[PDB]
């Protein structure tokens, strides 16, 4: 438990591109909990095959919409606070 329970349930309003991303893997809402956002990101990552083959906890998102949104070419799925930081730039808490 890296992230406070209440923060994980924060109601959030993705910005237009993050929203676009989430809907492209089947999300149907305008607002989400952070847990839900993470669910659809997981789907996105797996379908777009962005995991590194050798280091399966590393996501290579360079040249992908995800990389544009997060502002980085790669990250570790083990660093939740870092991921949250990157996600927060792409939404607003309601
Ligand atoms: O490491 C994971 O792989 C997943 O299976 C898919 C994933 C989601 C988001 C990101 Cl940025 C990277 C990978 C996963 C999950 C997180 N929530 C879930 C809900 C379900 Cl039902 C299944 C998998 C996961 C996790 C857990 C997790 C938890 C918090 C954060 Cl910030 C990032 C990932």
């Amino acid at each position: 438990m890296q992230i406070p329970a209440s923060e994980q349930e924060t109601l959030v309003r993705p910005k237009p591109l993050l929203l676009k991303l989430l809907k492209s893997v089947g999300a149907q809402k305008d607002t989400y909990t952070m847990k839900e956002v993470l669910f659809y990101l997981g789907q996105y990552i797996m379908t777009k095959r962005l995991y590194d083959e050798k280091q399966q906890h590393i996501v290579y998102c360079s040249n992908d919409l995800l990389g544009d949104l997060f502002g980085v070419p790669s990250f570790s799925v083990k660093e939740h606070r870092k991921i949250y930081t990157m996600i927060y730039r792409n939404l607003v808490v309601v």
